[PDB]
């Protein structure tokens, strides 16, 4: 009865069906109560919908999902004509996040696709149409972080000014994903550090704008 | 020849006259060149409007203003109805700021104050008469930012949801600032580091968000 499960549970018992605003609210909820992740409106949600805003994205790739916040999330704001695709290896994580869609009524908005972003990836442009991309998101799996971004790249499917969001990325974690897109000439690096009300960081998100090779 | 009379001059030259998106673009294209700041539109600018947009403020007090960069690149997006006020004690940048919003064609969005943060910020309610703030833009001498924001309280000037944001707050400078802001529980902290292309910060900035006594 996993965490993800029980979060599902408590939105479908508690949050206003085809609500996007309600079943986020549902989340933070529960797990600020819960103590499983504090604020995560004001710590993660604020600031993907102000990069969503800033750059207007088309086409979102999320890698990484675990009950399908950010998917919601970012889902909401995403215009006619602007889609999101998700990536996740674990099944139960991607089955949560598409039940977790449907009660927001934002299936239609998202593909989701379970399997390996190493083995997914390369079929973005044969298999999904996928030319480049406006937008990544890394969440979940911060170990697949930069071996994400480096396969974008050799698959083609980053262009000039091609946005990554990462979450989760506080030092010392993430360290090679860190390094790497900062000390690139290829990527152009803000850090958003959230500290709540104290002084801890609460989350920490990379947003990383690719340069071109 | 001071820098910002020597920017001021750029601008007059080079810019297209009332056009606060030339004049911003003149002002990052010279100080770039000297090498007397890098990229401030995506350093520092583009972290401004994401805050002026996210929180859409009818108010904004900026206190320190060099050579006005700051007072355009906000004065630019306040809707009619919108005011900025701006503080800065040294009277050349004052001045330089007032002859860079009158070349933007943005002087009627601003009332600048030459003084002592310390002798009109308890002017502000009674001889200006404000109630309170819906934002502070903290800019230009770092040493006055904590006694700045202490003394924004003590005249009671911020409200529930006064969104601050303090430029080149970067670690391990303003050390007092940035425990006082995240280690109270009257402000909800984020943290911004600029990165531009390089491994190094460009810019960091601090949105703290009242919360109350
Ligand atoms: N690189 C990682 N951090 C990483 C790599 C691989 C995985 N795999 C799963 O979660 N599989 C899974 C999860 C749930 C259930 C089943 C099988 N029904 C398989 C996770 C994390
Ligand atoms: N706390 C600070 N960092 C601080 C305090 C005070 C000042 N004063 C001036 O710049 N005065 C000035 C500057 C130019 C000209 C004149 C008077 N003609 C006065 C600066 C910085
Ligand atoms: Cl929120
Ligand atoms: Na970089
Ligand atoms: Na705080």
């Amino acid at each position: 009865d996993t965490k993800e499960q029980r979060i599902l549970r408590y939105v479908q018992q508690n949050a206003k069906p085809g609500d996007p605003q309600s079943v986020l609210e549902a989340i933070d909820t529960y797990c600020t109560q819960k103590e499983w992740a504090m604020n995560v409106g004001d710590a993660k949600g604020q600031i993907m919908d102000a990069v969503i805003r800033e750059y207007s994205p088309s086409l979102v790739l999320e890698l990484g999902a675990y009950c399908g916040y950010s998917a919601v999330r970012m889902a909401r704001l995403l215009q006619p004509g602007a889609r999101l695709l998700t990536m996740e290896i674990n099944p139960d994580c991607a089955a949560i996040t598409q039940q977790m869609l449907n009660f927001a009524g934002l299936q239609d908005k998202v593909t989701i696709l379970n399997g390996a972003s190493q083995d997914l990836i390369p079929q973005l442009k044969k298999k999904y149409d996928v030319d480049t991309l406006d937008m990544v998101f890394l969440d979940h799996w911060k170990d697949r972080y930069l071996p994400d971004t480096l396969l974008l790249e050799k698959c083609g499917l980053l262009r000039k000014g091609t946005v990554l969001l990462a979450d989760n990325v506080i030092v010392p974690g993430t360290p090679d994903f860190l390094a790497y897109v900062r000390g690139s000439s290829s990527f152009e690096c803000t850090h958003y550090s959230s500290y709540l009300e104290y002084m801890k960081v609460v989350d920490g998100l990379e947003k990383a704008i690719y340069q071109g090779p």
